[PDB]
């Protein structure tokens, strides 16, 4: 359900994707990241059909993050039509994520 993205499949899975894609940039050592992982799993269920959730481990895929000016994690990028539509840095509750999503999905 949650796309496992890599440095090699980013361009095709995200840039050429047709729809709204939410990309989660994390790393095993990033606590705040591990804190919102459960929330993404649930968001994928509540937004099935109008949103696709993907995740990119920066340690294993150290190339993509820099091209998008990502200065730290956790950081979420909402791609729309092949381009960044909205950005969100830091951990957040279930509510803050839904409000952010509802407002930028319309």
């Amino acid at each position: 359900k949650i796309i496992h993205v890599t440095d090699d499949s980013f361009d095709t899975d995200v840039l050429k994707a047709d729809g709204a894609i939410l990309v989660d940039f994390w790393a095993e050592w990033c606590g705040p990241c591990k804190m919102i992982a459960p929330i993404l799993d649930e968001i994928a269920d509540e937004y099935q059909g109008k949103l696709t959730v993907a995740k990119l481990n920066i340690d294993q895929n150290p190339g993509t993050a820099p091209k998008y000016g990502i200065r730290g994690i956790p950081t979420l990028l909402l791609f729309k039509n092949g381009e960044v539509a909205a950005t969100k840095v830091g951990a957040l509750s279930k509510g803050q994520l839904k409000e952010f999503l509802d407002a930028n999905l319309a």
